[PDB]
């Protein structure tokens, strides 16, 4: 029935910074929300804890879920290395919302940004499947250790992640 949340517990250079919780859309987009959930949890053995925002501009997006290189080139899913764009019921309507980043149609793995800014040029190209509930003055604070060409000046982590509930 109800969506379910998860968290995430950032850190900066191994120092705690706070908690973002987030919504996801299983009501609209079931098949992309559970990858999410299932990598926030680690439930099948792999999934966030302990990855980083490997790309941050400030006035757009806050990048991350490249647990396999690191560095935006990686990523899995939880139904196998890629899986099609779900649909495109939800649009980019401002800051907090959580979309999947993708390299062309179809392509999702588990990769995501938390838009910062409105980013409308993105609607019908990547899948939107939740948003921040709690701690988007956390995400502003993450916002602040990007640059113009999104690499950052300290190491942002999410040190724990999981379901609330
Ligand atoms: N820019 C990229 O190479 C890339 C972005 C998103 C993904 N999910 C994958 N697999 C790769």
């Amino acid at each position: 029935m109800v969506n379910p949340t998860v968290f995430f517990d950032i850190a900066v250079d191994g120092e705690p910074l706070g908690r973002v919780s987030f919504e996801l859309f299983a009501d609209k987009v079931p098949k992309t929300a559970e990858n999410f959930r299932a990598l926030s949890t680690g439930e099948k053995g792999f999934g966030y804890k302990g990855s980083c925002f490997h790309r941050i501009i400030p006035g757009f997006m806050c990048q991350g879920g490249d647990f396999t290189r690191h560095n935006g080139t990686g990523g899995k899913s939880i139904y196998g290395e890629k899986f099609e764009d779900e649909n495109f019921i939800l649009k980019h309507t401002g800051p907090g919302i959580l979309s999947m980043a993708n390299a062309g149609p179809n392509t999702n793995g588990s990769q995501f940004f938390i838009c910062t800014a409105k980013t409308e040029w993105l609607d019908g190209k990547h899948v939107v499947f939740g948003k921040v509930k709690e701690g988007m003055n956390i995400v502003e604070a993450m916002e602040r250790f990007g640059s113009r060409n999104g690499k950052t000046s300290k190491k942002i982590t999410i040190a724990d992640c999981g379901q609330l509930e």
